[PDB]
Formats: structure tokens, C-alpha cells, sequence
């Protein structure tokens, strides 16, 4: 039964006796002596034994890492000499007057003093997660949500857990099925989000809702991308969108300010087309100052098949991005990145070098020279605003092909001629999203989601022009991540089921899918926005890691298995055939 | 935008003008006057339309039943005999200045004033849990989970979330399987609880945790029993039982007195030995102030076999039921208890009425009172305290027999007299419980989870009388019902092996059951032990419900089912195809 | 049974195709105007012999459809089995159709005692008459439970 924990000793301290529990985490032998870094959640305490308490330096011989012990002693100044300003304790030990091995442990199959491979950690997660970096990470995690929720209910929202066995709805995306052992032949369907549950809330007279959830997409997982992952669902009523935003940007400054103590200021705000005309994503990054031009418009008439087929394509876009002192690129470099475009499906990589406008077409060197003309290339500078001893790239391609590829080379270019402030924090919202995007497949799909409203287009405007409606949705973006978004919902019947029909989803589905949805929007319906936040995106961002697998205790690798469990695995067949369900091939039956 | 919450005004508002949202909860005429209940999620305000103008009225003659609408006013004190005591707001109203109908409402499916089917009620769910006493409920609830993050927060406890798509073949075989569309023909399962998880996290040195966290049962839905439940989940490192014990009766207590305003005061402890002879229950009401006397002792050499043979035989008792004031019984009260304990097993109800003890044989009435004798008797009522006026019922049988039939009549019999104040709160702890028994065909089976610890035996002792060994578990009884549970779990290797021995689980079983944990111990396991508070139930006591689903926002029926959503549902093809299954059936001889 | 074999719902599908099990209806006449207290009471009382519970369906209007009818279980349940069970059981309109779905000794006893609760309950017993019968066939033995 500890007294105290061994990292929070400080000078404070001396002079009591405490109790200590923990781990051996080092051993050092000097002499007689036997000096012992002992460990706890807080950290690390140097435990000194001297031999004039000869059965605590006895059993103190045996200590090897790791084992788990208890040591109450008396807590005292290191001398001047001894003082370790780099341990938290580091002005003190405890010199021991008993000890007592609670357990001796094995050697550990997870390497210390060395790297080891995500992979070995994952299979020995229980002792990876023993390490102060780690450790750290999930305390950090405990401590924000523990900010969220403190603010949540200062603001009034009520925590209202929804259900986990779902119904498998049409859109959105793909579930996880849940067979039934009592419903044989039926499933549920683990939950996206709360997403319709909190908008019936909402209609239930709960005001504002907020939980802290677990989500599962079954769609292939990316790099930080697990099959499961939790966010801070939020839902209000009587509130307009500029207001969510506003408390919303609040809750995340709060945590900036309590976690890593920044201040970020009022976010500034921008719409999905500027986002778009001048980053190439829907989650910009501003730590990088640079940003791409439009020039289509200024090569309609050029002979030059690479920019004027683009630029006469009413999907296409020549975006120009100029790049501060880039013009002292080499070929080897300028081929990388011509390269690199590639990547993300564009062709090459056109290019000017301006070394001095002062001297008009003669003051720049181009592959692309000949094709343009003195009045062109001026426009182009001018619009670029470009400066001596500018390089400016050109992508020309599908708008979806330049965005993604421009956008890419931009961010990429940052870093090489070092351009980014990685040092900076950059959070701003992206506003004015559109309803729907092409699905690819001859329709239109929601861009947030099917309950989202439009930002003033009416019902019959959407009937008519659907591709060009605009949402009432927005995202929060944090240095090139989308850290939250949500949009303000539709209160209205005949809005949503018109929604539901350029969804491609007709009334009878739309009874049997969204049918409890439609009638409930009959009965006082109130206006209501809600938004979604990553939790792990944000404590990735606060604890300063990359690796969301990081911040997650037990997660599972890209593939959606869990090394130290073995999961997933071969179910045990009695158990399929209760659930009247059997594995087949994918070619067999049918 | 709203300035205050209907339900929130009182005396001390008067004055003051407010902009409030809501519904329609009731409309009233007085001539061209319209009196309004206006409700929100704080409850119900009156809001009177009183202008002396026929402009400003015409839209509130138009409000009806659950129509969202704004309205400022001034509040103002009610007329003494319109002071409404039943209602929080009820010595105030508020005069209407304006009126903004936000959306009309049709005609509730649902009826106000007339019987509503469970199952219609639950198909409009967000139409139901409008009334303020279903809101309140789940208000508190709200209120329930962030005192206990509060007070878990600040008594040192980490909140780490675990998983959800978990490892199959767990425990039981009693869970829900998730078919992988990655990893064809394998499935997760979803959680019964953070059962291994909680235990790997002290092996990593997180000293204490928590998590408020779903849980899965796959048995047949009984009622009050739902397919998901939420518990309040512990997990502790370096304390024993009672530290476990104190800790979390300081959570229960803090909870009583920031919700209900009582003091609970010192929780009773028993052993689960003295809770089945004194309750016949291993969840005592203590509400009731009844108890159950063994007598058998004193009746080992009566000839009357009713009485000598269960007290005789070693697995019998011979129970005394002292129901004060219970003489004045009538036959017909006193035959329909015979009958009522013929239920769980009894054969009979033998009785003594006491009336004048001081007389003697001739102060008693008793059909077997000829075949005892006044020695006896004497002795009986002396152990049972038997006042002039008191009953005294005897259930002579097998140790289970009397522990359910007395015990159910206990508590009957306390109803009906009026014996149990129904009113008072009777928290207790019943420790000691059993560490093993029969399973089907015998052998021995874990009362609790196989890592449980024993409370007194060593592993040879154990190794070698496990029959009635006592384990070191231990649960939180709430006038009569199971609201938390948790045991010290095993740190010593040899000790866990013993246990496995006993219970029959072999290397290969250890290994694929649970092999990632048996290696975790392998590493310096520090003591552990943890515990779960059901949160359903803990509401469902907050806020006086019997019905578990008028604690839950949105609950499922008996089947599992949920009425407003329809699920669970048939799968689309598509995704069974995905999934790599496919429904099946006996294809019996056809 | 014969007529629940093919249901999803293993509460009445698991007991119908059980051999050793069986779904039985039982006809309460009109007591559809039996109450929510009452039903639950029922439901609790049939434990007593085993039971898992006491399904129900109130037959309002009859000639209606599942539109006439109401029942928690009728969603499990469609348009053609309703009017078998309500044909079959020759329910009428403001009748009542209970539901034991178990083993044969189960559904025995609760259904068994259940019928004669509501029959007192009801008055639908008229204890003034005299009902004498033969019951033959009876099983030559019965389990010992301990094997033999
Ligand atoms: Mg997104
Ligand atoms: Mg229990």
C-alpha cells in the first residue's frame, strides 16, 4: 500500500517516510551500495539502501528489472553533487530501511536499451506501454478528454450514450454486421457514429448533446486509420452554424491552452472554393505560405497541347504554384518533382524561371517559352505576382488530378526549400462545402452526409441543380489535418425526402430505411447543427506524435489485427451454426 | 437563441424579460386568451398571450400540441390560487411579448391522455422521451456519469479506452461475432467487458483505471436485461480488498448525496455465508428488518421427522421466520404463504403464534407445538426474540430449499404487513463468496473469472479441500439488488496454475483462452484487483424507475429488437458477399 | 408450430422445429380487454412452470388484418401466420391469444395452470357443471432421472 508515488518526490519531501510501490527500472552497484531507480505512472525515484539496514540491502541484491517491489524509506536531499536535474526527483532519493520483491520478473522479450519494430511492440503491447513516452501519450489522452467533458458540461451539454447494435442503413458507407443468435438470419450493424440517434435527440427535447464514442469504419484502413476510432460527437439545437462554430472553436483553443499552452486566436475562415482555387484540399495547411494560381483562362488559344486541352476542358484547371527562389532548381530536382505529380496521375511538371522581368520574355528561361507569347507570360507573372529568381510549376489536368497533385508538390516544395514553419500552428475552418459530390457511378452522393442542409438553395432549386447546391457544413482544419467537421441538419420533411431522391433512394426505400426519420421530422422538428471531432487526430496533435497508433492503448496494425490478441481469428464453428450463418468463397456460391 | 430554460424560472425571475425555445406541452383558452404550457429539456414554464390588440395574438390561436415556437416574455408571479405546487416553476408565468412558431406539429400518433402500448411508446421513442419525467431521467443519468468522471479523475484513476472488435472465443462463447472483410472467414467479437484488458493495463504500471464502457450478454434477453449494457468499469493496482471496497462505497455515497441529498452512511459488510443463513439471499434487502434464525440445533432429537431430518442432515437447515406482530394472522393469510413457499420447494409452514410468552406452552399457539415440548420452544423464542404479537414461520428443508422459500417469504411477508419501508436505502457488501462449484456435469467451475484469488487458503490447501473453498470477491447490494461486483485477482503464478487444476482448464485451453495474459504475468505482476458498478441499474435506483428501459435513451425490447430503427435487419447481399457468408438452414432431408 | 417453423425468430422458430418442444396458442375469449397489469402478471405467473415468458396478441377487428389485430411479436411474425393462428384458434373479434413457446413439458405446465388461472380469473369456468372423461394412452413409463 504506497504512501506516495515515486515521480512526485520532490525537495518538498524530505524528511518523511513513505511507502513506495513500483517497478525496478535500473540497478546500480557502487560499492556496497545498491542504488535502485525505482518506477510508478509518476516516474522515477532513486532508492538508496545502505548496508546498515542489513536485510533490505540483502533481499536488494536480487533486484533485476523489472521486478515489482515495494520499499518504504525515508526521503532525503541529494547531495549538491549528486543532483539530477534532468529526473523530476533529481534533488532527492530515498534511502530504504525496508524492502519487499512482490515479484521477480523474466526478461523482457521487448528490448529496452535499443529500437525495437512496431511490430514486436505490438505483440508485447502490455510492455511497451510501461515506457514514459507511451505512457505519457495515454495520460495526456485521459487528461483531454477529461477537458472535454468538464467543458461540455460547464456549456450544458448532457452525455447520452446511443447504441452500438445498429441498423445497417443505405449510404454513408460500409458496417461491420453483427449476426443475431435470436433473429436468425439478421443483423445490426456497429454504429459509424450517432450520427441519426443524436438528431433524434435533439427532436426529443434534449437540447444539447455531447458523447464520447467509438465509431467503425470497414472500409480499408490507411496509415492512421484503424478500424475503430473515437470521437466528440456533438449536437445542438436553436443555433445557427457561425454559433456551433463558435463554442466549437472555443472547446479546442480551451484545450491548446491547457495541454500544450498555446493561444491560437479566432480562427480564420474560409470556403471550400478558395480552399480549393488556392490549396488543392479541403483541409489546407497554412503553416505553408505558398499557394497555387489559375491561368487556364490565359492559355484557351495556345497551340501547346498540355496546357490548352486542360484549359478548354470544362473539368479541367491550369494551376500555376510559384515557388520563392526556385528558380536555383536543378534538373535532377526539378525531375524529382516533375516526377512526383506523377504520383497523384498527372503528366509532367512545366515550368518558368523568372531571373528578371526587367527584361521581359528575355528575362525567362522555358521549355515552355515558344508556346506562349510576351503578352501571355506577362499576365502569368503579373497574376503569380512572381519575383526575380521565382521558379513557377504548372499543372494541367483534370481539376480532381490537379488539386491532388498541385496540392501535393506544394506541400512538398515547402519542406525541400524549407518554406514550412513546422513550428507553427495553423487552425483555421473550411466553410460552404457542397451538398453532393459526383459518385462516379452516374449520381450524386452526400458530401457530409444525407442530413445535411443547404446553405440557401431551395427545395425546387435543388431539384434542378443539385451539382451546384451549396451546405451548410464545415470542417475544422489544424495544420493540414480535419480534425472536426458537421453541418447544420434539415428540420423539414419534404427537404430531406427530396435530398433522399437525388441520393438516388427511393420512397419506398426511403420509408423502410429512413421511415422513423421522416415522421419524426413531422412533429416540431427545431433547428439543429451538430459536429464530429478525430480525439485521435487531436491527441496525436497535443502529444506531438505521428503515429495514432501511438495514442491508442491497444490498437491494431494497418490490417486490422491485433498482434497481441490474435484477432481476428477463426470463430468456433458451433458458434456459426447458432447464428445460422456459414463462411463460403468468394467464387463457390451464388 | 434562447436567454433562460423554461423550466428554470422562479420567484427570483420576476421582472426580468426572457427569450425562450420549446414545445407546446398543453394549450388552454380563457375566451381570446391563451395559456400555454411551454417545455423544454429544464421542464415546464406557463406562458400566457394577453396582448390587448388582435394583431399581435392571431399566431398563438394557432399552437397546438408539441409545436416548436419562440417566445420572449416577462416573468411574473401566478395569483395565489393558481400557484401550481406540483411544478418546479409553478408559483410564476411568463407574459408573452412575442411569438415565433419555428415549425408546426402534426397530430401526435401517440395519445396524451389515453393508454399507450410499450411498444408503441417505443416506436415513437423521441416523441416519448419528451415527457419531462422520461427527460429527467435521463438528465440525471447525465449527471450520474460526470460525478462519477469527477470523482474517479480526482481520486487518481485513468480513463483508457480498450477495444471493441476484440478476440473471439472469449467467455462462454457468449458474445456477438463480427465477420472480417479483410481476413475472410475470421471474426472479433464484441465485449462482454475490458475483462483481460484492465488487467494488462496494471501489468503496464497505469496505476488505477476506469472507463464508463458498453458490455455484451448473448444469453436470452430476459427482461431488465438488454443485449448491451453500460458499466462503470475499475481496475486497481497495490490495494486489497477493503482499500477496494472503501474507494468505491466513497463513489457510491458521493453519488447519494449529490443526487438524492441522503447520507448512506457506513455501508454493512457480510459474508456471503451470513447473507444466505440470515437473507437466504446473496443480495440482502435490508430494508426489511426481518431475519431468518437457524434452529436446527435445537430440534436434532425431536421424533417429528418434518424437523429432525433436515436438522439433522448436514446439507439441511431448519429456519425461524419472526415476523413481529404477526400472531394476529388469518388462516386463509396464513395458508396462502404455505402455498406461496411451495413455489421454491417447501413442503410446508409450520408455525408458532406467539401471544403471552411469559405463561409458557399456554402463551403460544402452534400446531407443532405437541410434538416439540416447552424446553424448546423456550429456547426458540429466546434465539428469535419473540415478542407477544410476533409469528413465527419454519421452513425446514435442503440448505436451498429454505434459503428460497424463507427467503422469499421474508420479503413478502415485510410487503404485505407493511414491515419494510419501502422508503429507506439499504446499501450493504456481500464478500466471501464461494470460489468454485458444479457445472453441468460437476467437477468444479469458477464462481467468478478463473484469475480470481482465494481469501484464506493456500494453493495446496486449496489444491486440496476446493470444494468450499472462499474466494476473495466481492459485491455492493443496493436494497436488494446486485449493483457492483469485483474480486483481487491472482499474482502468484503457482497460485493461478493450482486454480486452472482445479478447474480443469489444461495447458492448450490456458493458452488459447488466455495466453497473452498468462504471458503478461510473466513480467514482475504487481497486486491487483478491480471491480463494475452496473450504471443501469445505479439510475434506475437515482430516479426511483423499475423499468431498466426508461433509463436508456434508446433501449431494445425483450427480443433484442428495436422498434423505432427495425433492427436487426436482412443483410444486402452485397455485404454478405463481402463478408465471405451466407445465410443457411438445415437443409433437413430437404 | 407447423405453422412458425420457417420464422427468423428463434423464440417461436427454435421450440417449433424442437422435436421435444412445441408452440402453443392459447384462446382466451374476449379478453383482449385484459390490462397491461394483468398481461404482465400472466407473464410472471407462467415462469413459475418453466416459461421464458408469455407472448400475446390482443384480435381487435378481426376481418382487419395485422392492422386488426396488435401484438409485440406480430413485426416477427407476418400477414399469412397471423390469420392461421387466428383461423386455427378460432379467435374472435376482442379475443385473446397467448403464446408458449418451450419444451413439451414447459409449454404443459405453464400453458396447463395458465389456462386455468384465466378461466377463475375470467369466470369462464363455470364450476357449476359437472365434466367427467377418460384419458387413455397414457406413456407405459417415465424418466427416472437418473437414467433409467
Ligand atoms: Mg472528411
Ligand atoms: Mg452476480
Amino acid at each position: 500500500m504506497r504512501t506516495e508515488y515515486c515521480g512526485q518526490l520532490r525537495l518538498s519531501h524530505v524528511g518523511q517516510q513513505v511507502t513506495l510501490c513500483g517497478w525496478v527500472n535500473r540497478r546500480r552497484d557502487l560499492g556496497s551500495l545498491i542504488f535502485i531507480d525505482m518506477r510508478d505512472r509518476e516516474g522515477i525515484v532513486q532508492v538508496f539502501f545502505d548496508p546498515d539496514r542489513a536485510d533490505a540491502l540483502k533481499l536488494a541484491s536480487e533486484l533485476r528489472n523489472e521486478f515489482c517491489i515495494q520499499v518504504t524509506g525515508t526521503v532525503r536531499a541529494r547531495d549538491e553533487k549528486n543532483i539530477n536535474r534532468d529526473m523530476a526527483t533529481g534533488e532527492i532519493e530515498v534511502l530504504a530501511s525496508s524492502l519487499t520483491i512482490i515479484n521477480r520478473a523474466d526478461v523482457l522479450p521487448l528490448d529496452s536499451n535499443h529500437v525495437n519494430t512496431e511490430e514486436a511492440r505490438l505483440k508485447y503491447r502490455y510492455l511497451d506501454l510501461r515506457r514514459p513516452e507511451m505512457a505519457q501519450r495515454l495520460k495526456t489522452r485521459a487528461k483531454i478528454t477529461s477537458l472535454v467533458r468538464r467543458f461540455m458540461d460547464d456549456h450544458g451539454f448532457l452525455d447520452i450514450e446511443t447504441p452500438m447494435l445498429t441498423k445497417a442503413t443505405p449510404e454513408g458507407a460500409r458496417d461491420y454486421l453483427v449476426p443475431s443468435r435470436v433473429h436468425k438470419g439478421k443483423f445490426y450493424a456497429l454504429p459509424q457514429s450517432p450520427q441519426l440517434f443524436k438528431q433524434l435527440l435533439m427532436m426529443s427535447g434534449f437540447d444539447r448533446y455531447y458523447q464520447i464514442v467509438k465509431c467503425f469504419r470497414d472500409e480499408d484502413l490507411r496509415a492512421d486509420r484503424q478500424p475503430e476510432f473515437t470521437q466528440i460527437d456533438v449536437e445542438t439545437s436553436f443555433m445557427t452554424a457561425p454559433q456551433v462554430r463558435e463554442v466549437m472553436e472555443a472547446l479546442v483553443r480551451h484545450l491548446w491552452l491547457e495541454v500544450k499552452g498555446v493561444d491560437l486566436g479566432d480562427f480564420p475562415v474560409m470556403t471550400f472554393a478558395e480552399a480549393e482555387r488556392r490549396y488543392g484540399s479541403d483541409k489546407p495547411d497554412l503553416r505553408n505560405p505558398m499557394e497555387l494560381t489559375d491561368v487556364a483562362d490565359l492559355l484557351k488559344s495556345v497551340e501547346f497541347a498540355v496546357f490548352a486541352g486542360p484549359a478548354n476542358d470544362p473539368k479541367g484547371r491550369v494551376a500555376a504554384l510559384r515557388v520563392p527562389g526556385g528558380a536555383s532548381l536543378t534538373r535532377k530536382q526539378i525531375d524529382e518533382y516533375g516526377n512526383f505529380v506523377k504520383i497523384y496521375g498527372a503528366k509532367g511538371l512545366a515550368y518558368i524561371k523568372v531571373n528578371e522581368r526587367a527584361k521581359g520574355l528575355e528575362g525567362i528561361n522555358s521549355p515552355v517559352a515558344k508556346f506562349l507569347n510576351a503578352e501571355i507570360i506577362e499576365d502569368i507573372l503579373d497574376r503569380t505576382a512572381a519575383q526575380d529568381g521565382d521558379m513557377i510549376f504548372f499543372g494541367a489536368d483534370n481539376k480532381k488530378i490537379v488539386a491532388d497533385a498541385m496540392g501535393a508538390l506544394r506541400l512538398k516544395v515547402g519542406k525541400d526549400l524549407g518554406l514550412t514553419d513546422e513550428s507553427k500552428w495553423a487552425p483555421l475552418w473550411v466553410i460552404d462545402f457542397p451538398m453532393f459530390e459526383d459518385d462516379g457511378e452516374g449520381g450524386l452522393t452526400a458530401m457530409h452526409h444525407p442530413f445535411t442542409s443547404p446553405k440557401d438553395m431551395t427545395a425546387a432549386e435543388l431539384k434542378a441543380a443539385p451539382e451546384n447546391a451549396v451546405a451548410n457544413a464545415y470542417d475544422m482544419v489544424i495544420n493540414g489535418y480535419e480534425v472536426g467537421g458537421g453541418s447544420v441538419r434539415i428540420h423539414n420533411g419534404d427537404m430531406q425526402q427530396t435530398v433522399f431522391g437525388i441520393l438516388g433512394i427511393n420512397e419506398e426505400e426511403q420509408r423502410e430505411k429512413f421511415g422513423f426519420l421522416l415522421d419524426a421530422l413531422k412533429y416540431g422538428t427545431p433547428p439543429h447543427a451538430g459536429l464530429a471531432f478525430g480525439l485521435d487526430r487531436l491527441t496525436m496533435l497535443l502529444t506531438g506524435t505521428d503515429n495514432i497508433r501511438d495514442v491508442i492503448a491497444f490498437p491494431k496494425t494497418t490490417a486490422a489485427a491485433c498482434l497481441m490478441t490474435e484477432a481476428p481469428s477463426f470463430a468456433n464453428p458451433t458458434a456459426l451454426a447458432e447464428l445460422s450463418i456459414q463462411v463460403v468463397k468468394k467464387a463457390e456460391n451464388n
